[PDB]
């Protein structure tokens, strides 16, 4: 059974940036920051917000405000993108931020929270650390009312054991928290990615 829902609270790191296609349709990037203490991790999601929602927001929105987003990952051949049906500014009263080296703010003990549910396209695929430590990667196919998004998983440690055992076709139910890879390809490629890394997994036997 399809599930693809996600969760994020964090601070716009720079002004949003608004468009529209010819046909008219409102298209607001954000990228939203955050950080947490798990191990400290860090955060720099792009978000999209489309339509009504996105012109709601239409120049009321700066750098360093906090919000919280609520929306779906959707996936085209590739490219996983965070699409937000909906967004809501929060008060930043009793909230702190963090300051990257690029002056720009990220939420600490923000929310990065991700609820998924699909069936396995390949067996898990398992590595060890240096120090030992399991590492599991798994390809994640959620069919939605049809589409098929397709996610790459990562889990570590009993998470990881565990996952080892999975095998392909088998269903498979995350709680997670986005991340994602940046890097330059040979040339001067940007390349950048997001996954999700497993906080939670469980087997479905629908």
């Amino acid at each position: 059974r399809g599930l693809n829902r996600v969760f994020l609270i964090g601070a716009l790191a720079t002004r949003p940036d608004m468009r529209y296609t010819p046909a008219g349709l409102a298209i607001l990037d954000l990228t939203l920051a955050g950080q947490d203490l798990l191990r400290e991790v860090s955060w720099y999601h792009r978000v999209r917000l489309l339509g009504r929602q996105a012109e709601m927001w239409g120049d009321l929105l700066d750098q360093g405000q906090l919000v919280f987003v609520e929306g779906r990952l959707e996936y085209r051949q590739s490219e996983l993108q965070i699409r937000a049906d909906f967004l809501d500014p929060l008060d930043d009263r009793g909230k702190e931020r963090a300051e990257d080296s690029r002056g720009q703010p990220r939420l600490r003990a923000a929310l990065n929270q991700v609820f998924l549910m699909g069936n396995l396209t390949r067996d898990p695929e398992l590595r060890y650390t240096p120090q030992g430590t399991a590492v599991a990667r798994l390809g994640l196919a959620v069919n939605e009312r049809e589409r098929t998004h397709f996610v790459e998983v990562q889990a570590w440690r009993d998470l990881a054991e565990w996952a080892a055992e999975l095998r392909k076709g088998d269903g498979l139910f995350v709680i997670g928290r986005l991340v994602n890879d940046s890097w330059t390809s040979s040339s001067g490629e940007r390349r950048f990615q997001t996954r999700v890394e497993a906080l939670r997994l469980e087997r479905p036997t629908r």
